[PDB]
RNA sequence: AUGGCUGUCGUCAGCUCGUGUUGUGAAAUGUUGGGUUAAGUCCCGCAACGAGCGCAACCCUUAUCCUUUGUUGCCAGCGGU
């Protein structure tokens, strides 16, 4: 869906020169994007999608950015897909025997702090029991109902989530992520060049992969 | 040869583990960093996520008030002396 887009460049000051089959270089001395060349692998991914979402499976949706970081949490719960936005915790795949106990851990206070105790020992203990799910809600609040590992795995920036990458490497969960041309397109199974830190971009990219999910589940 | 008990650094703020990761490995990370605290005290950040022993609080005494009780303790207003 070749339209009015913002994606076509990231500096071309250093960039990756694994990226080296989408490129153009403008005399701004930025790199542009090949945008011909990332339509026929865009489709590809959200072809793959839908050999995934007919699974009953979990999309889960990662990227920060400080710009794209509330635009997937709407685009999650769009659908029922799952989210992790603000930060993402170190080891919450390869260790996920730990942090099982970090998400029980949050809904036994969630189930806590609405209708009984929350009031009934201090105003000072009030005064941090607030402050400790508002610590992992937004650690672990897209993920809280998931119960298992995902199946599909979306990343945002690459090199800036690099470590939800290698995470899902080390077992078969399969990575595709909107790259730039500073990210390193080797631990992502379905590469998309694109823009990484752009709104109006990233609503592309992602609005796209929010309609393809809901459309999938038949 | 030891048990039990005790000194000491020192009431010093430290000492570790589980899992995950990094490294061929001894190991490292966590526990470092930016602040803060009497304190590994708390917050923010961060391939770490959690937990344990300490720290703190819980215990006793002292500092204030109230209630109950009024003797062998007490005397403000009352009578005698």
């Amino acid at each position: 869906m070749l339209k009015a887009g913002v994606h076509f460049g990231h500096q071309t000051r250093y960039w990756n020169p694994k990226m080296k089959p989408f490129i153009f270089g403008a005399r701004n001395k930025v790199h542009i994007i090949n945008l011909e060349k990332t339509v026929p692998m865009f489709n590809e991914a959200l072809a793959e999608l839908n050999k995934i979402a007919s699974r009953k499976g979990k999309i889960l949706f990662v990227g920060t950015k400080r710009a794209a970081s509330e635009a997937v949490k709407d685009a999650a719960l769009s659908c029922d897909q799952f989210f992790v936005n603000h930060r993402w915790l170190g080891g919450m795949l390869t260790n996920w025997k730990t942090v099982r106990q970090s998400i029980k851990r949050l809904k036994d206070l969630e189930t806590q702090s609405q209708d009984g105790t929350f009031d009934k020992l201090t105003k000072k203990e009030a005064l941090m029991r607030t402050r400790e799910l508002e610590k992992l809600e937004n650690s672990l609040g897209g993920i809280k109902d998931m119960g298992g590992l995902p199946d599909a795995l979306f990343v945002i920036d690459a090199d800036h989530e690099h470590i939800a990458i290698k995470e899902a490497n080390n077992l078969g969960i399969p990575v595709f992520a909107i790259v730039d041309t500073n990210s390193d397109p080797d631990g992502v199974d379905f590469v998309i060049p694109g823009n990484d830190d752009a709104i109006r971009a990233v609503t592309l990219y992602l609005g796209a992969v929010a309609a393809t999910v809901r459309e999938g589940r038949s």
